[PDB]
């Protein structure tokens, strides 16, 4: 599913995303705009064989399973195909470990690169939430 804007920062809201670890609403949703375009099926090879999956493309190198990334861990203990479905939870579930692991959002490079100090409030201006 493609998702809206507005759309999927509700559905981040509800799911507890909003100033989770002290990151406010907008910083999710620039992030997934960057990541995957708002597209929970999309999918990305990384060089060292491992793939990144979903709105928030997550890696098989540590977080989820997908029988092809040998010697990976599965932290978030879930098949990465659960990561492309229409319903966020799983992503969501998986996005706050990560977030909780040390580094914050510095995990996801568009973040870093493209989000991180700008006025991220934009990304939901004009939405009813
Ligand atoms: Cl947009
Ligand atoms: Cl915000
Ligand atoms: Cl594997
Ligand atoms: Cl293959
Ligand atoms: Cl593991
Ligand atoms: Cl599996
Ligand atoms: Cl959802
Ligand atoms: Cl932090
Ligand atoms: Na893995």
């Amino acid at each position: 599913k493609v998702f809206g804007r507005c759309e999927l920062a509700a559905a981040m809201k509800r799911h507890g995303l909003d100033n989770y670890r002290g990151y406010s609403l907008g910083n999710w949703v620039c992030a997934a705009k960057f990541e995957s375009n708002f597209n929970t099926q999309a999918t990305n090879r990384n060089t060292d064989g491992s793939t990144d999956y979903g709105i928030l493309q997550i890696n098989s190198r540590w977080w989820c399973n997908d029988g092809r990334t040998p010697g990976s861990r599965n932290l978030c203990n879930i098949p990465c195909s659960a990561l492309l479905s229409s319903d966020i939870t799983a992503s969501v579930n998986c996005a706050k470990k990560i977030v909780s692991d040390g580094n914050g959002m510095n995990a996801w490079v568009a973040w870093r690169n493209r989000c991180k100090g700008t006025d991220v409030q934009a990304w939901i201006r004009g939405c009813r939430l």
